[PDB]
């Protein structure tokens, strides 16, 4: 199940990064709305996004 694999991948990330990716990508919050939602700065959300995609890319590639 594709969503099953997705959740297993997401479970590889820190909670905060999972939350950010779900909010930005699946739900569709902007970076600003996401930062407001999770009590961060937009800058912090951008950094977390970068760190998340890199960890994901690592897993997918390997």
């Amino acid at each position: 199940d594709s969503v099953t694999r997705m959740n297993e991948l997401l479970e590889i990330l820190p909670a905060k990064q999972r939350e950010i990716l779900i909010l930005r990508v699946v739900v569709g919050l902007s970076a600003e709305e996401t930062a407001a939602a999770v009590g961060s700065t937009t800058g912090a959300v951008r950094v977390a996004q970068h760190r998340a995609l890199q960890r994901l890319k690592d897993e997918i590639v390997a």
